[PDB]
């Protein structure tokens, strides 16, 4: 089920979806005693520098940019990963106040925003054959709290009048998205599922210890959005977030000690 589309709430998704009850779903709670250091880990390799950013969509759920995936321009290797995985597309999940909004939690505490990297394991050819094996996909998660701007994120802010409304698209060339990373590459990792219908378990999550800072103004902008279609009645695209899901038979583990 993905695509152009609004969703209902999250806690009837299993009616249509039942693997959402299932084993290894996203997001999880990390709970920073429990997860173990792994030395085994190797160093994580981010290769940006060629990424070829291509348009921005507003889905009806969330706004997606979307990148050239054609050729290995913007990839990620190493860390748990064996393989080379291409970056397809990035967007956000956020509040209607800055106290909620992401979709991991760390201790159970909730970020204003989070933001989600998507990655196919080059190895299956096309990213609708990957989501159908369990190391199909890689994401990259990086919380957002609210403080300084993020001047990385403007460019993004800037065009979202454009897309106000579900279904319409504007050019997005020429954007690197190593403007949205934080200093350090410390990270969690577990395996897990997509978190928006249809909730593959195709998923390994990075998810990165160090959040990056937006400013109040710039989250305030993605509030103004709509989950609707022009001239529909209105709904503030707010509080896109799934809630965390039970860890079941699976361990978190660190990059750092
Ligand atoms: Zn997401």
């Amino acid at each position: 089920h993905w695509g152009i589309g609004k969703h209902n709430g999250p806690e009837h998704w299993h009616k249509d979806f039942p693997i959402a009850k299932g084993e290894r779903q996203s997001p999880v709670d990390i709970d920073t005693h429990t997860a173990k250091y792994d030395p085994s880990l190797k160093p994580l390799s981010v290769s940006y520098d060629q990424a070829t950013s291509l348009r921005i969509l507003n889905n009806g759920h969330a706004f997606n940019v979307e990148f050239d995936d054609s050729q290995d321009k913007a990839v990620l290797k190493g860390g748990p990963l064996d393989g080379t995985y291409r970056l397809i597309q990035f967007h956000f999940h956020w509040g209607s106040l800055d106290g909620q909004g992401s979709e991991h939690t760390v201790d159970k505490k909730k970020y204003a925003a989070e933001l989600h990297l998507v990655h196919w394991n080059t190895k299956y050819g096309d990213f609708g054959k990957a989501v159908q094996q369990p190391d199909g996909l890689a994401v990259l998660g990086i919380f957002l709290k609210v403080g300084s701007a993020k001047p990385g994120l403007q460019k993004v802010v800037d065009v979202l009048d454009s897309i106000k409304t579900k279904g319409k698209s504007a050019d997005f060339t020429n954007f690197d998205p190593r403007g949205l990373l934080p200093e350090s590459l410390d990270y969690w990792t577990y395996p897990g599922s997509l978190t928006t219908p249809p909730l593959l378990e195709c998923v390994t999550w990075i998810v990165l210890k160090e959040p990056i800072s937006v400013s109040s103004e710039q989250v305030l902008k993605f509030r103004k959005l709509n989950f609707n279609g022009e001239g529909e009645p209105e709904e503030l695209m707010v509080d896109n977030w799934r809630p965390a899901q039970p860890l079941k038979n699976r361990q978190i583990k660190a990059s750092f000690k």
